[PDB]
């Protein structure tokens, strides 16, 4: 798993065309999204993560949380992102691991949002200036 | 070299604190920037690129130019980014590569922009979201530098 964390003033998206023959189904409400004062997590689920979804998710959960806590972020946004790696996990596996991360962050008490999986999305983001507002991590099954 | 291309409505940044001890010197104007209808190139210069700076730059200038054409981008922005790779090039090599790509892009006729190297920066961006507004590329040297 390749993660990119951006502490942002906001994250906003708008669903466009599908990027997969059969993307995640979504209601009208889910077509647009917006969060403010949020740590945005751009995540690429990798092929090697297929070996241990749980371990990967748990560790990913822990890292996002630590950072979310370090920068004083109460809102976290999970953003399916396929461009932080070239060894991508198949869709169904990535979606599952992404959901587990989302659930685990919700479990920790964070106000958590997510963007629909499998669609091209126009999006707006504003990274804060500070030293910890732009971090990257690599979580993989040991 | 790892490159993340974002065709966006605009890009804007503002320098904050310094990320490196000896960061690139800058003028007053280089502190803030804003460019419209631009293909933004976030680039992580890697260790393997040190093997042949000129070659890797030409290969990156080529790819970036190609994508700019596919989306009809008249504006291009070179954004120094250290998070697309875990095996980064030294500060000087990266600065030389980035400068070469920035310059190569100007020569290809594009209106080019850039954000200062080695500085934490706040930035805003707006991906257009069409099929080719989010793309990534991996560029590396094949031959060894001769000089
Ligand atoms: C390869 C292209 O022709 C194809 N349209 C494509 O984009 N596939 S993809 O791997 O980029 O994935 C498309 C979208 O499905 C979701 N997706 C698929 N695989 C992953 C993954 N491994 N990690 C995160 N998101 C993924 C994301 O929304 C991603 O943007
Ligand atoms: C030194 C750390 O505390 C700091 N977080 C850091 O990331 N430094 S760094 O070496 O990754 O690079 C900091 C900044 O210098 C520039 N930079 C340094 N190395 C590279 C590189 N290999 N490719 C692109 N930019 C780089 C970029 O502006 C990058 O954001």
């Amino acid at each position: 798993m390749r993660v990119l964390l951006i502490h942002s003033d906001y994250i906003e998206y708008e669903v466009k065309d599908k990027a997969l023959k059969n993307p995640e189904p979504i209601s009208e409400d889910m077509k647009r999204g917006r969060m403010e004062e949020v740590l945005v997590a751009f995540i690429s689920v990798e092929k090697v993560d297929e070996k241990n979804p749980e371990e990967v998710s748990l560790k990913a959960i822990e890292e996002i949380s630590k950072v979310a806590e370090q920068v004083k972020a109460e809102n976290v946004f999970v953003y399916p992102f396929a461009h932080l790696s070239s060894e991508l996990a198949k869709p169904s596996v990535a979606m599952d691991i992404l959901n587990r991360v989302y659930q685990g962050l919700k479990e920790r008490g964070f106000n958590v949002g997510k963007a629909p999986f499998g669609y091209y999305k126009a999006f707006k983001i504003s990274c804060k200036g500070h030293p910890l507002a732009e971090l990257s991590r690599t979580i993989v099954p040991e």
